[PDB]
C-alpha cells in the first residue's frame, strides 16, 4: 500500500528521486524553465550536477514526510501551508504539483513494482487541493 510504498521509495530514495524527477522534467519539458540551469542537458549530466542530485533528494525528503504524516493520503495543512510559503515555490502554481504527480504516478505504473499507484494518484490531487486551500494560485 501507500505506507509500505514510502518505505520503498525511501530504502533507494536518491534514485528514485532523479528518475521520478527527469521523468516529470521529460514528459512536461516546459518544466524546466523553473531550473533554467538543467536546459540542454541530457538525463546523465544532470544526474553528475551537484545541485541535481543534492536538491531533487531533498524534495523527495520532504515529499516521503509530508506522505508519511498524511492521513488515507490526505495531507497536513501545515504541511501544504509550508510548500506553499516557501520562499523556493514563489513562482509556482498548483499545475506544477499536478505535473509531477502525474509523472511520479507513470512511473509507477511502468515500474516492474506493486506501487498502490492509485493511492499515490489520490495523494498527488489532495496535495494539490490542500496547496489551493493554503493560497497557491
Ligand atoms: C511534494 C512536492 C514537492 C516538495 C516536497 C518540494 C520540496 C522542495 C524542497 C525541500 C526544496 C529545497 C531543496 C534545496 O534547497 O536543496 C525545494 C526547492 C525547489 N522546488 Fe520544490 N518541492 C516540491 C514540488 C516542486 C515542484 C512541483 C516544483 C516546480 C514545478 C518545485 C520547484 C522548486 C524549485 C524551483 C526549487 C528551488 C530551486 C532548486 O532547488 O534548485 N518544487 N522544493
Ligand atoms: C528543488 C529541486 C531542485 C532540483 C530538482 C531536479 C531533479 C530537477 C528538483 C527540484
Amino acid at each position: 500500500g501507500f505506507k509500505q510504498d514510502i518505505a520503498t521509495l525511501r530504502g533507494d530514495l536518491r534514485t528514485y528521486a532523479q528518475d521520478i524527477f527527469l521523468a516529470f522534467l521529460n514528459k512536461y519539458p516546459d518544466e524546466k524553465r523553473n531550473f533554467k540551469n538543467y536546459v540542454g542537458k541530457s538525463d546523465q549530466e544532470l544526474k553528475s550536477m551537484a545541485k541535481f542530485g543534492d536538491h531533487t533528494e531533498k524534495v523527495f525528503n520532504l515529499m516521503m514526510e509530508v506522505a508519511d504524516r498524511a492521513t488515507d493520503c490526505v495531507p497536513l495543512a501545515s504541511d501544504a501551508s509550508t510548500l506553499v510559503q516557501m520562499k523556493q515555490h514563489s513562482g509556482l502554481t498548483t499545475g506544477n504539483f499536478e505535473k509531477l504527480f502525474v509523472a511520479l504516478v507513470e512511473y509507477m505504473r511502468a515500474s516492474g513494482q506493486s506501487f498502490d499507484s492509485q493511492s499515490w494518484d489520490r495523494f498527488g490531487k489532495n496535495l494539490v487541493s490542500a496547496l489551493s486551500s493554503a493560497g497557491m494560485k
